[PDB]
């Protein structure tokens, strides 16, 4: 999830953290919520999502120690916050802000067609600005991802948290493979792809860029606008396979305004180089979210 793509680390001593109860499951991992003491300097007492390493063999080890430096390099308003590691004795723990509403998919799907309303979301369906205001955020983290250098691979809904107030941040606990089985296509004894996702360069060549994550947010907002439905899910793996590689685009969905698929279309050129940035794309999107309901009404 982190190594491949593109001490510093910030360390918490076991006793700040207390754990309270298990939020998810994974084959390398669980993840906790937490009282977390002492961590910041308004909060006394704050509640974390801690995740414990499974295994802490050699390898296992090392590779978390690569994804913390990673993780506490990729600090920024629309990622997940990464606070850092306890590794005074096992479990290896690794300590992140908690997210009230859980994943995006998660999110979109509870707040459908079919849709109740509480604190920080009306009854019913979100609404055309809400939608504009979640794609926004998402691709405000993608626009610094971009100036990293960084290579997502794996930019989808259910790898994006939401948090209170209805902040949307990359991120995730590297558990969406188990969670999330059926967006993946299993090719080896071991490796997962998430197919539906991904362009053709990237399906028939393996190639990964910034170009094929502009291609996978054109998914996400399209997924953003179908209240969290899966792309191609009347299609089979190799069904998608080919619609994606003969060059069939996903439809528009019923809750997207013309010029909202518009944006998705520029992601989805066949040639990465004709693609738009996703610092363009960012900027649509921002316009859209922040317009006046007059012009929204419209649209
Ligand atoms: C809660 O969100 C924190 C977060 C913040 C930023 C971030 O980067 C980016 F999205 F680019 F900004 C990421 C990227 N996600 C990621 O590395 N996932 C991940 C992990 C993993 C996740 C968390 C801790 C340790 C390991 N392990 C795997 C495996 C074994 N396989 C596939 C993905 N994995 C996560």
């Amino acid at each position: 999830g982190l190594q491949g793509h593109i001490a510093c680390v910030h360390h918490i001593k076991r006793r700040d953290i207390v754990l309270k109860w298990e939020l998810g499951e994974g084959a390398f991992g669980k993840v906790f919520l937490a009282e977390c003491h002492n961590l910041l300097p308004e909060q006394d007492k704050m509640l974390v999502a801690v995740k414990a390493l499974k295994e802490a063999s050699e390898s296992a080890r090392q590779d978390f120690q690569r994804e913390a430096e990673l993780l506490t390099m990729l600090q920024h308003q629309h990622i997940v916050r990464f606070f850092g590691v306890c590794t005074e004795g096992r479990p290896l723990l690794m300590v992140f802000e908690y997210m009230r509403h859980g994943d995006l998919n998660r999110f979109l799907r509870s707040h459908g067609p079919d849709a109740a309303g509480g604190e920080d979301v009306a009854p019913g369906p979100l609404g055309l600005g809400q939608l504009l205001a979640v794609a926004s955020q998402v691709a405000a983290g993608m626009v610094y991802l971009a100036g990293l250098h960084f290579v997502h691979r794996d930019l989808a809904t259910r790898n994006c948290l939401v948090g209170q107030g209805l902040v949307v941040k990359i991120g995730d606990f590297g558990m969406s493979r188990d969670i999330y089985s059926t967006d993946y296509y299993r090719v080896g004894g071991r490796t997962m792809l998430p197919i539906r996702w991904m362009p053709p360069e990237s399906i028939l060549y393996r190639k990964f860029t910034t170009e094929s994550d502009v291609w996978s947010f054109g998914v996400v907002l399209w997924e953003i606008f179908t209240y969290g439905k899966q792309p191609w899910y009347q299609l089979s793996n190799t069904e998608a396979i080919d619609c994606i590689t003969q060059g069939r685009e996903l439809e528009r969905p019923r809750a997207c305004p013309p010029e909202v698929y518009a944006i998705m279309r520029g992601c989805w050129q066949r040639e990465p180089q004709q693609r738009h940035s996703i610092k363009d794309v960012h900027a649509r999107l921002q316009a859209l979210a922040q317009a006046p309901p007059v012009y929204l009404d419209v649209l």
